[PDB]
Formats: structure tokens, C-alpha cells, sequence
């Protein structure tokens, strides 16, 4: 199943039957981001989906100015920052706000953000630490949530 | 002012009269522990007072039976892996249930557990990453809130 537009945001996945039992359709999801494909063939669709439904981003607003306008390089660097304080950072409370990944994605090691600005908003992601590498596609705002609810809805 | 008992516990505090305004007491502020003492000549202790009040000590049960009877070295590592979780965990919600250092005690370096044990309780402390120099000391359980509590009486 496929929803939403590659070139700007979608989310493909698909149990594989021989995989799967009637409570886990095992099989594999990704996220298009700008054309760029990020996957994983380690979901269970079940629990990525009901996990992307409480995502803090389905009920309240991600603004973030800096982060939307500074490069994708320092913005991933600062996200993860705020995810995975360190102890220089002092006894700091971890910050999932802007991270939207799905469970399989993240624990691959794809962590992917949403910032809003204004009317607009940005999908900023990477591999792990290396920032060099990060990127970033521009949406419209509310397209992200609406390609998740479309999603569950089709289930 | 100094409360409680330096051979089990005790906090130790007081305002520098020249680093201070009539609003913020700024000044030192230590944790004895067996008869040992960390402390900080960085702490403003209206700040420090109120987030030692909002523990999750002060008003729930830190029991865990493991991690009394472990080694203190591992204990402070498991305890600093679930405060301070990395990458590998996924993408995690930090733990601070049993961290009651006083924040200019954290914001130094100083990470102070407490766990609760039946009848017993201990602190359990060190320095950063630097698990092998950790240790702890046999409190009796709920001698730990009842020497905040007293620090907060006598303010």
C-alpha cells in the first residue's frame, strides 16, 4: 500500500504473507522523502502504525523557526542533541517532538524530524550521527500527518 | 545550615553573601554521603530547594531489587545507561526515576541514585562515566526524603 507522493512525502508498506500470522503482518515499510526512499524489511505494521498515530506532531504543533531555516547539516545535529542529551548537557529531559520515524526506521537507525514554519514544513533526516549527510524536503504543513491518518485509515 | 547526618546522609548548604541578591541565595551546596562529600560552589538554592521538592522520590517508590544488590560499579552504569540512553536503544524515553543529585550537583558531574530496598535504601553515586570509581552508602529507607524535607523546613 502506498500513500501520499513520492516527490514530496509517502509512506509504502506491506505485510509479507509468509511472514505474517492473523496479530503480525511482518513486512516492510518506508518513508519517501524528496524521491529519496529510506526502508526497512523489519516492521510489524501493527505496531509501527499504531506507534505513528501518537506521534506528538498528530495533535500539537512542531514550529520551529531556526531549525526550518538553518541547514539541514545543523539542524539534524541539534535534533539529535535534543533526543539524545548527553551528560554535558547536565540531567536534561530527552526531546521526541519533532522526531517522526516509525519504530522500524528509528531503531535501523533513520531518524527523521518534522518542522513546521508558517504555512510550510520540513522533513529533516539522516543516518545515525552523520550530520554531513543529512537531508531535508520542503511540504506543505499538515501534508505529513494527513499522508499518516490517509495510512491508518487504509488499513 | 547543614541537615542530617554526615555518616549516612546529609546535605550541606549556605549562600555567599557577595554572590547573592536579595532575590537569588547563590552559593554552595554538598551531599555527604558515608562520611564522603560532593559539592558545588555553583548552586543557586532556591532553584536547587524546589526541584529536590519535585523528586520522583519525594512522592513514589523507588524500589528495585536488583540494583541493590549488585555491584555499585554496574548499578551507576545501568543507571546512567537508562538516564542517558544512546542510539542503540532506539529511540528511547530517558529514565530519571532514581536520580535525586541536587542540579548544581549534576550540572557538575554528579549523578546520585537513590534505591529503595524492603526496609532499606541506598545512594548510589560517582562521577560522570567513571563507573569503576563509583560508590554507595546503607540508608535507611526514607532517610533520604526525610533530610530534604528538613532542608526545605528550615529555609
Amino acid at each position: 500500500m502506498l500513500s501520499g507522493n513520492p516527490h514530496t512525502f509517502a509512506i509504502w508498506c506491506d505485510a509479507v504473507e509468509s511472514w505474517s500470522t492473523p496479530a503480525f503482518a511482518n513486512g516492510c515499510l518506508g518513508y519517501f522523502m524528496g524521491g529519496k526512499l529510506v526502508w526497512s524489511s523489519n516492521s510489524t505494521l501493527g505496531v509501527d502504525l499504531s506507534m505513528l498515530s501518537r506521534l506528538h506532531c498528530m495533535r500539537n504543533t512542531v514550529e520551529d523557526a531556526e531549525l526550518f531555516h538553518i541547514s539541514p547539516e545543523d539542524a539534524y545535529r541539534e535534533l539529535c542533541n535534543r533526543a539524545f542529551p548527553s551528560m554535558d548537557s547536565g540531567a536534561e529531559s530527552n526531546d521526541f517532538t519533532h522526531l517522526v520515524s516509525a519504530e522500524s526506521l528509528s531503531d535501523e537507525g533513520y531518524y527523521i524530524f518534522l518542522v513546521e514554519y508558517d504555512e510550510s514544513a520540513k522533513l529533516i533526516y539522516g543516518f545515525k550521527e552523520n550530520s554531513r549527510e543529512a537531508g531535508e524536503v520542503v511540504l506543505v504543513r499538515g501534508e505529513f500527518q494527513s499522508v499518516v491518518r490517509d495510512v491508518l485509515a487504509k488499513s
